[PDB]
DNA sequence: TGACAGCACTGAATGTCAAAACAAAACCTTCACTCGCAACTATAATGGGAGCTGTCACGGATGCA
């Protein structure tokens, strides 16, 4: 039902990491391989296969472009099966050298896609604004 | 009744033949200069000890004489 895909997601996003996980280990939520995946094409407008490995990439950008490691720490970090296999995606995804990508200081979302809720969404509110140069004082430490 | 389990097949999305380029310094030319050899200079000059070391002490030694 409806109470199902909302909670597997709650399991999924918090095991985007850890399970090497296709669908197969994903059938071990109630019904088969191909049910669990019709259950899931209605209720939310996603195919859940094609999506997560790439959300589990768009969770893999952000650690392309903010986190201090190179390709190959991230190479089969985010379960993956190959690093030219992932570079072949990357340009389907982003359309940039993985090279090239943390090349360029400015950092634009063209390829992340947003961690999906079955549930409420919690939107947060804009406003643009444009700011002026302050003075302050403080220390730095890196992570 | 609707879940609930499994099949039919697209195909985008992999797993392989190739280069494509980029810094990596790595080994390597270079090419001007800094950093070293070697020789000469023509009034006249001509013999150390460089300070040192001072009575221990019985004992065996070899060679001189």
């Amino acid at each position: 039902q409806a109470g199902i895909i909302r909670d597997l997601l709650i399991w999924l996003e918090g095991h985007l990491d850890q399970p090497l996980s296709l669908d197969n280990v994903a059938a071990k939520a109630g019904y088969s391989k191909w049910h669990l995946q019709r259950m899931f094409k209605d209720v939310t407008g996603h195919a859940i296969g094609a999506y997560i490995r790439a959300r589990r990439l768009s969770k893999s950008a952000v650690a392309l472009r903010l986190t201090a490691r190179p390709i190959l720490d991230i190479a089969l970090q985010y379960r993956f099966d190959s690093q030219q296999t992932f570079t072949r995606a990357f340009k389907k995804q982003f359309a940039q050298t993985p090279a090239l990508y943390r090349r360029s200081p400015e950092w634009s979302a063209f390829g992340i896609r947003p961690p999906l809720r079955l549930g409420e969404f919690t939107m947060p509110e804009h406003k643009f604004v444009t700011l002026e140069d302050t003075p302050l004082i403080g220390v730095t430490q890196s992570y």
